[PDB]
DNA sequence: AGCGCTACCACACCCC
DNA sequence: GGGTGTGGTAGCG
């Protein structure tokens, strides 16, 4: 209820074919208007033109979406809106300042990052998986080795993003100690001593950079590594970039009559 | 007309 | 000197 509180002072403080477009300026009118939708519409964030981080918000369905997205042309600096309390995946924001950590061999960090998380998967939910199934995305540059892993899972989800990020913390509780998980530790802007994992991105409506989306400011978008080990099912009726932009999406689980939801209290 | 939060610091408090 | 909650903005994500 707590939640549900500071949002109603925040409101009072303040033919063609079937198509549906909708931009708001308030992020609550938008899930307003998905609730009031009838189709399985979600919620997209824009950056505004200003170059911080004012924010617009779209709301339409996936199909529709990609459609006027494809050509990269228009609609560029594109962010998932991850709403809260709805099941989503397990994903994380992985970056570290190149230079300022010159042996860390990032290839190498990540597998060992994933086969930790998958045995933790298997230790803790019986849940077994492997790179095969984590979708590897790239918006690194010269200065900043970022990754962004979207987990895809066989009819497992969480309950929520603030349910992952409990999860994470929970199993890599050995590695925040060190103010064998060694390899996750970096050096920072400025030598202080954080995580090669973002745990800061676990919160209530993150925003995620899309598929094939750079910041307002760069102009380096997510793209799929080379490394990569996981191959959606080819499908004659959609492309197959399609089929990596609806698994890049955090928050689109994939509908299964047996979900196991997992949960995780801190 | 973004949104969410925590890291940080100040203070106040308590205890043999 | 240690140890424990409480504000409250400032700045990251
Ligand atoms: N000012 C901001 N306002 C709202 N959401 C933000 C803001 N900054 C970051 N986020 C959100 C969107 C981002 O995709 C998410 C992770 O932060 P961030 O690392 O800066 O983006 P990114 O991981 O997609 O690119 P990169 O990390 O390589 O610079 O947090
Ligand atoms: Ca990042």
């Amino acid at each position: 209820m707590n939640r549900k509180w500071e949002a109603k002072l925040k409101q009072i403080e303040e033919e063609e074919p079937p198509s549906i477009w909708r931009l708001f300026h308030r992020q609550a009118q938008a899930f307003n208007f998905v609730k009031s939708c009838k189709e399985d519409v979600h919620v997209f964030a824009l950056e505004c033109k200003v170059g911080d981080g004012q924010r617009i918000y779209l709301v339409t369905t996936y199909a529709e979406f990609w459609f006027y997205y494809k050509s990269r042309k228009n609609l560029l600096h594109c962010y998932e809106v991850i709403p809260e309390n709805a099941v989503c995946k397990l994903y994380f924001d992985l970056e570290f300042n190149k230079p300022a950590n010159p042996g860390a061999d990032g290839k190498k960090m990540v597998a060992l990052l994933i086969e930790y998380v998958c045995k933790a998967l298997q230790e803790l939910y019986g849940v077994n998986c492997s790179a095969e199934d984590v979708l590897n995305l790239d918006s690194s540059t010269d200065e900043k080795f970022s990754r962004h892993l979207i987990f895809q899972l066989h009819d497992v989800a969480f309950k929520d993003n603030i349910h992952v990020g409990n999860f994470l913390r929970k199993i890599l509780q050995p590695a925040l100690d060190l103010l064998d998980l060694s390899f996750l530790v970096v050096k920072n802007n400025m030598g202080e001593k954080h995580l090669f994992v973002d745990l800061g991105v676990y919160t209530r409506n993150r925003n995620f950079r899309l598929y094939k989306s750079s910041k307002i400011g760069k102009r380096v978008a997510l793209e799929v590594t080379e490394d990569n080990k996981f191959f959606p099912i080819q499908s004659k009726d959609v492309s197959d970039e399609y089929q990596y932009f609806l698994s890049s999406l955090v928050s689109n689980v994939r509908f299964s009559d047996t979900l196991r939801i997992l949960t995780c209290e801190p």
